């Protein structure tokens, strides 16, 4: 908790002719942001030019992925370096996309943690379940083996500045999103064992957000709840909807 | 026949925009005549956008290291064809062997990734290429037929000649271990001789296909002299201003 | 709640049909009183009918080491619980460590054998444990949890309590290192708090779990002695006749 | 070529009891054979009990599978030494079924033929094209790899040991059997090959067998063809079927 995050995660989407009149509508419209943190993450090809447009701004610069070298012979990825460079502070590791559709496992993940935040940026890493995992009663036991694999390694210090996000894979662009009982459950279940594996302070300081589905007629009632430190939006981040929503998170 | 050769550069995860803008503006104008063979540059995706605009209307050419084969959707981390036909991009690598060592990234993967980046009107360059054990099994040839056939699978002949190919021997990746141009030129011939009956005589001839080893700025002579050998995939050397030296070297071999 | 003690030997890849039919012979007349528990011989396929014979009627109970979940059918090498419960065979090791990591035998195909197992009459021990990475990450009991749930969704109260679990830690087969008997129990009593959320008390109290890390014969008594270590599903050991011995210690813990 | 075979694999499907009856029915109606072999490859929980009836006759056992060591933790696998001893003079190993249902790869594959030329017995090595990959024009270069990862470390003595067996997986009781000539063409591409690893002399001492669908209003016709030394029978080798193809293969 302390300083909630209203994060959007753009996906496949835009066109550099695009992203600069969109981000600019945003800051237009945000320019003034009660605290509450407003983090954009466009594809690759767009950050530098979408960099310039926040440079000096409130709403920060977030990527959707990064390898953990600084260099070297890895055709087709990008280094913590190439998006320093460049003024991003936060990036996405651990996608349920990329887990699944591109086969990144724990220690893949793991390694990619450390990286970014070696060049001092905010890693978010995602968690969640697959529909059958939480039939079978896997739902803690999956998001706790993410958290505990996502973590091996990190001291006190180190590990209050990742922020984890919950995208129960049941949840992501199916529509379906779970109601805030099931979000808080499994929110206040991560900050629980948080905790275990440092101190109440960690746990505490460690930021929690929801991602899965939301639209602009349910974020209300999921940054109302506990442990809900804000959200990771996917399709709403895309349109103006993404300006609703960081409307909303001022009700708070 | 004639077939217009193709000097490529995959810089890999290398360079930030800053050091890219100056090494691309540098050549813009080393290689300003050069206009008897391609010069293709493949910065990362963070810094393609700048280095885009040092080139539009020079004679160099903008190429991608990778491509996702939809347009857009949930994808998080993919670049998309249309997001590179944007900044101009005309080649995009596909196949590369630490994408499909280090992600794999399988061969149905891949032919996606040939037909997407045909779809958009920009050239694929697909990489094919055994392994130190499968040289050692005499799997080369099949190796490398399969890889092709798999990555053409369902192209037609005039997709086909669009392609280009980069045979780029693993065991020859980094490792300074560069193939004698016996090896090479082996190699070239077979992929060509499948490429023809897979099509034809007239597009098996169309095909390009580099070489890609350790191209440094000595032996790369040795190498574009022989007959099936149309350009190289270079990395490292596209990387420094020896890149500009292997330029001049397949300069001298047009007329 | 009582629950019958279980002493188990998985020979593994260990005897031949003469080497074994020795071997049964001697402890079907050691072992001859001995009838306040379950002695359990698990013989590879080639040489169960042999042993069979040697206990149609005595004391010691068949076991095999592996069964495929279909009756029949297209499945070279396999064999099928039909096959097994010829032979008179009442107990089949499912899920070893072994198995799952040396040929990717995964959760939803054990769950099958277990099922499987039990519509022939027959009694499945599933086998979870943790590696010492696991261990090091402290995901011992998501470890196991996650195996436990796996191995029995589906099976009901009735076809639950029918099951016997064996916790083998990896970082312990054949290594040597045992698992002190405070790390055994700490989590036979987890699997067996987890049995009881799902399913009852009843249930969780019926359930057998063994231990299976390095059980010799000298550390074994600090082993059974624990609350929740109902038995041992013994490797090296079952093969000499220091299993004999282990029958034995087995036998004062009972009246 | 030189000594054709008839070889049985009757999969997952017999009872000890049946067993012995069924066995005992061959050996009554086949104690007279003309030089051509033949095998049967029962269960191992069988393998014993079948050894007896065919001591000393004619018809040879077969197990489905071995493992590649004399012994050690390997829970629910057979040994080399097991087979051994009970009589077993064939093995087969990569059958379709066991790399793809049981994901064993070459080298796994590999590592079991030597083991089974080791104790002296004869591998039979199987091979063959998915539909798949048949059409995308891949046919050779599959059996191609196959058998040379197969035959990888042997030598031209060694080597001359080994029996091959062609199984299209796209004709694995699916019913349909390959032509003749589609057959043959494969048959005699991997004798071509096998000289080129070798010679003319070892490629010739080599067998290689066809397997799919093999039916005895359709073994004639298979046996006929220059390249094609016998059949690993599937399905028909659980009935008496499998004496009218014993029967047919007579008639030459």
């Amino acid at each position: 908790t302390r300083k909630l995050i209203l994060a959007g995660n753009w996906k496949m989407h835009k066109t550099i002719s695009e992203a600069k009149k969109f981000v600019s509508l945003l800051v237009n419209e945000l320019h003034d942001v009660k605290e509450f943190e407003i983090v954009v993450c466009p594809p690759f090809t767009a950050l530098s030019e979408v960099g310039e447009i926040l440079s000096g701004r409130n709403i920060k610069l977030g990527a959707q992925n990064v390898f953990y070298e600084d260099q070297g012979a890895f055709t087709g990825e990008i280094s913590p370096l190439m998006l320093q460079e460049i003024g991003v502070e936060y990036v996405i590791v651990g996608h349920s996309e990329r887990r699944r559709i591109f086969k990144e496992d724990d220690e893949f993940i793991n390694r990619k943690v450390k990286a970014v935040l070696e060049k001092g940026m905010t890693p978010i890493l995602c968690v969640g379940e697959t529909l059958e995992e939480r039939e079978k009663g896997l739902t803690f036991c999956v998001v706790e083996k993410q958290v505990r694999e996502g973590f091996y390694g990190l001291d006190k210090e180190e590990a209050k500045r990742v922020v984890i996000a919950y995208e129960p894979v049941w949840a992501i662009g199916t529509g379906r999103v779970a109601t805030p009982q099931q979000a808080q459950e499994v929110h206040a279940f991560i900050r629980k064992l948080l905790s275990e594996m440092y101190d109440e302070e960690t746990a505490g300081s460690i930021r929690i957000l929801y991602g899965g589905s939301i639209k602009p007629d349910n974020f209300l009632g999921l940054i109302v709840q506990k442990d809900i430190d804000g959200g990771l939006v996917g399709g709403a981040s895309l349109k103006e909807s993404f300006i609703e929503l960081a409307r909303i998170m001022r009700g708070v």
